[PDB]
C-alpha cells in the first residue's frame, strides 16, 4: 500500500449527508417481523454487504500487522504519523472534548446553538439549553459544551461507574449543578450501565422530569471500551452499546432535537440497519470522521438533526431488541438483524451513500495504518507540519491556545472586586426602605414594580467553583463566610440570595431543609447580566437555577429562584399564606408561605423591587387595553420596551422596599392583632387598587 499518495493534511473538512428520508416511519405492525435471531457470529472478514471485499480484507490485514508489534512502540509511531496529533485536548481534560470542538464548528454550531429545519433557533439566548451526555469519558464533550454555554446550558450525564467515571472537579468550567449525573435505577447510586432497561427507563424519566417533559435539545454519545486482543471484532463486540445509544436518542431527545453518536466499523447489516432507523427517525443524517479522530482507527460519528414526530414505535421496538440482547448473553444466539436486508437495499440512495462512506473510510484508514507501520519500520520519518496544522485548527474552531492551568485559587474578596469591575462597593450596602404608611406612596406607579416573599435576610453569594461558596452581608466590615451547605455552583458566579429553612409536613413529622433562594443575579459563571431587565435576570436565573439543581443527589442543598409577582397581582401571594403547626412552636400555628412544591417557609416580609428606570414609568391604556411606557421628561409614549427604561441591578437594589411581616401585622385572616400603626394586607391592596387605574 502506498500511503505517501494520501491528500495533504488540511484544516478544511467537507461533509456530505444522507438523502433526506421520504418513506414513512416504521410502526409496530411493520417492524413485527424485523428482528432476526441466529447463531452468534464472531467473524467479520466476510461482511461485504456494504463494502468491497478488497477494502475490508485490506483494512483487516493492516490492523493485524500490529498483532506482533509492540503496543507502545506502535503508539509512538502513531504520534509521529498523525498530522493532527499535537492538538490533543488543549486546555480540556482529554482529547475527546476537542472532537466536539471540531464538530461543533464543522456543523455550524449545531450543538452549542441548535436550530430547526427552517433556520430558527430552539433556545432564546436572551430560555435554557438542555443537553444529555451518555457513555462519556469524564464528560469531555460536556466540558466543551459547558465551557461554551456557561450557565446557559443544563446537562444530564450517565456513564459507567469506576475508573472512567465523570470527573466534575476537573472541568475547566462548570460544576456539579451544571452537568448533573444520573446513573440509572437508584439515581446516583446506580451503576450507569446504559445497556440495562432499568437504567434506560430511569434516566429517561429523570431527563423528562427536568426538561418540562419535552426532552433535551440534543444528545451526544461517545461510548467505547477496550477490545484488546480482539480489535478486529470491535464493531460486533459493541453492537449492543450502539443500539442502546441510538435508543437513548429516541428516548430523551425532543422533537426537532439533534443527536451525535460515536460508531466504529459499520460493515455488519446490524449496524447498518440501526443507521437506517436513525435515518428514518431524523430529518437528515450523515456519517462523518473529524480530523480530531485518529486516522488509523475505525472511529467515526453519525450526526442526526431534526427528530421527527411519531418515533415512539421505533423506540419501543429498539427497547425490546435490547431486552432480547440481554437475554442472549453468554449463549450461542444473537440478534443479527434489526432491519431486513431487503428493506435496507430497497432504498438505493441510502445504500449508495452507505457503501461509499464505508469504502472511502476504508481507503483512508488503510493508508493511515500502512503509514503507522512505515513509521514503526523507520523512526526517522515524521510529519514536520503538526505544529502549524494544530495552530490553524485552533484558529479555525475558535479555541484559544491557552492552557487549563489557572486553578483560580482566588479569595472571595478579590474575586468579588474582579467580578464587579469597578462598580462602587457602597451600592452593595444599601438597606431596603421599610414600607410604612409614610412610605406607601413610593410604590404608587405599581406597574413599575415586582414583589417577592422573603424568608430570611438578604445576602450576597459568590461561587468560586464546586463547594467553594461564600456569602457576605453587604457591609464593608463583614468578612466573606464559607457557606455550610452541601451544594455546588460554577466559578465566576455572583448572586443576591437568602438562605431559607424549607419545611415539609407539620408537627412531629415535619422535615426541614435549608435552601438557597435567589432574589436577583449579577454575574453567573462569567457573563455579566446586571444591566438586563429584572424579569430577564430572573428568567436567566431560572435558566441557571434549573441548571443548578439536584434530582439525582437528594443529599444536596437545593437552589431556587424566588417566585416573582407583579405588584398589581400581590393578591395572589396571600392565597398561598397558611397557618401551619411548626415543630417547636408549642402548638402555635405560624404563618407559612407554600411554594410550587409541597414545601413551605416562615415569611419575614415582602420585597418590592422597581423594574423601570428614572423618569420612565408604565401606565395602562384603557383604549388599547395594553400597558405602555411613558417618559416623564420628553412626554413620549410607546408600547414597546425602551432600552433606557430598563432598571439594572444597582437601580433595582437601591430602590427596593421591604414590607416587614412581624407581630401585629395582619396578612392572613386568622391572625388579626392588627396594630393600627402598621400596614395590613387590606391597606396595601386598597392602595394598589386605587392606583391601578
Amino acid at each position: 500500500v502506498d500511503w505517501r499518495d494520501e491528500p495533504e493534511p488540511s484544516a478544511c473538512e467537507q461533509v456530505s449527508w444522507f438523502p433526506e428520508c421520504t418513506t414513512e416511519i416504521p410502526d409496530t405492525q411493520e417492524m413485527s417481523d424485523w428482528m432476526v435471531v441466529g447463531k452468534r457470529k464472531m467473524i467479520i472478514e466476510d461482511e461485504t454487504e456494504f463494502c468491497g471485499e478488497e477494502l475490508l480484507h485490506s483494512v483487516l490485514q493492516c490492523k493485524s500487522v500490529f498483532d506482533v508489534l509492540d503496543g507502545e512502540e506502535m503508539r509512538r509511531a502513531r504520534t509521529r504519523a498523525n498530522p493532527y496529533e499535537m492538538i490533543r485536548g488543549v486546555f480540556f481534560l482529554n482529547r475527546a472534548a476537542m472532537k466536539m470542538a471540531n464538530m461543533d464548528f464543522v456543523f455550524d454550531r449545531m450543538f452549542t446553538n441548535p436550530r430547526d429545519s427552517y433556520g430558527k433557533p430552539l433556545v432564546k439566548d436572551r430560555e435554557l439549553l438542555y443537553f444529555a451526555d451518555v457513555c462519556a469519558g469524564p464528560g469531555g464533550f460536556s466540558e466543551y459544551v459547558l465551557w461554551r454555554k456557561k450557565w446557559h446550558a443544563k446537562g444530564f450525564g450517565m456513564t459507567l461507574k469506576g475508573p472512567n467515571d465523570f470527573k466534575l472537579e476537573d472541568f475547566y468550567s462548570a460544576s456539579s449543578e451544571l452537568f448533573e449525573p444520573y446513573y440509572g435505577e437508584g439515581g446516583i447510586d446506580g451503576d450507569g450501565d446504559i445497556t440495562r432497561p432499568e437504567n434506560i427507563s430511569a434516566f429517561r424519566n429523570f431527563v423528562l422530569d427536568n426538561t418540562d417533559r419535552k426532552g433535551v435539545h440534543f444528545l451526544m454519545a461517545d461510548g467505547g471500551f477496550s477490545v484488546e486482543g480482539q480489535e478486529n471484532l470491535q464493531e460486533i463486540l459493541s453492537k449492543q452499546l450502539l443500539l442502546c445509544q441510538f435508543l437513548m436518542a429516541l428516548s430523551i431527545v425532543r422533537t426537532g432535537g439533534h443527536f451525535i453518536c460515536k460508531t466504529f466499523d459499520l460493515f455488519t447489516p446490524f449496524s447498518v440497519g440501526l443507521v437506517y432507523l436513525l435515518y428514518c427517525c431524523f430529518e437528515r443524517v450523515c456519517l462523518f470522521k473529524p480530523i480530531t479522530s485518529r486516522p488509523a482507527n475505525s472511529e467515526r460519528y453519525v450526526v442526526c438533526k431534526g427528530l421527527k414526530v411519531g418515533i415512539d414505535d421505533v423506540r419501543d421496538y429498539l427497547f425490546a431488541v435490547n431486552i432480547k440482547l440481554n437475554q442472549l448473553r453468554n449463549t450461542d444466539s444473537d440478534v443479527n438483524l434489526v432491519v431486513p436486508l431487503e428493506v435496507i437495499k430497497g432504498d438505493h440512495e441510502f445504500t449508495d451513500y452507505m457503501i461509499r462512506s464505508n469504502e472511502s473510510h476504508c481507503s483512508l484508514q488503510i493508508k493511515a495504518l500502512a503509514k503507522i507501520h512505515a513509521f514503526v519500520q523507520d523512526t526517522t520519518l515524521s510529519e514536520p507540519r503538526q505544529a502549524e496544522i494544530r495552530k490553524e485548527c485552533l484558529r479555525l474552531w475558535g479555541i484559544p491556545d491557552q492552557a487549563r492551568v489557572a486553578p483560580s485559587s482566588s479569595d472571595p474578596k478579590s474575586k468579588f472586586f474582579e467580578l464587579i469591575q469597578g462598580t462602587e462597593i457602597d451600592i452593595f450596602s444599601y438597606k431596603p426602605t421599610l414600607l410604612t404608611s409614610k412610605t406607601l406612596e413610593k410604590i404608587r406607579p405599581v406597574f413599575d414594580y415586582r414583589c417577592m416573599v422573603s424568608g430570611s435576610e438578604q445576602k450576597f453569594l459568590i461561587g468560586l467553583g464546586k463547594s467553594q461558596i461564600y456569602t457576605w452581608d453587604g457591609r464593608q466590615s463583614d468578612r466573606w463566610i464559607k457557606l455550610d451547605l452541601k451544594t455546588e455552583l460554577p466559578r465566576d458566579t455572583l448572586l443576591s440570595v437568602e438562605i431559607v429553612h424549607e419545611l415539609k409536613g407539620e408537627g412531629k413529622a415535619q422535615r426541614k431543609i435549608s435552601a438557597i433562594h435567589i432574589l436577583d443575579v449579577l454575574v453567573l459563571n462569567g457573563t455579566d447580566v446586571r444591566e438586563q431587565h429584572f424579569n430577564q435576570r430572573i428568567q436567566l436565573a431560572e435558566k441557571f437555577v434549573k441548571a443548578v439543581s439536584k434530582p439525582s443527589r437528594p443529599d444536596m442543598n437545593p437552589i431556587r429562584v424566588k417566585e416573582v409577582y407583579r405588584l398589581e397581582e400581590m393578591e395572589k401571594i396571600f392565597v398561598r399564606l397558611e397557618m401551619k403547626i411548626i415543630k417547636g412552636s408549642s402548638g402555635t400555628p405560624k404563618l407559612s408561605y407554600t411554594g410550587r412544591d409541597d414545601r413551605h417557609f416562615v415569611p419575614m416580609g415582602l420585597y418590592i423591587v422597581r423594574t423601570v428606570n428614572e423618569p420612565w414609568t408604565m401606565g395602562f391604556s384603557k383604549s388599547f387595553k395594553k400597558k405602555f411606557f411613558y417618559n416623564k421628561k420628553t412626554k413620549d409614549s410607546t408600547f414597546d420596551l425602551p432600552a433606557d427604561s430598563i432598571a439594572p441591578f444597582h437601580i433595582c437594589y437601591y430602590g427596593r422596599l421591604f414590607w416587614e411581616w412581624g407581630d401585629g401585622i395582619r396578612v392572613h385572616d386568622s391572625q388579626k392583632p392588627q396594630d393600627q400603626d402598621k400596614l395590613s394586607k387590606e391597606d396595601v391592596l386598597s392602595f394598589i387598587q386605587m392606583h391601578r387605574a
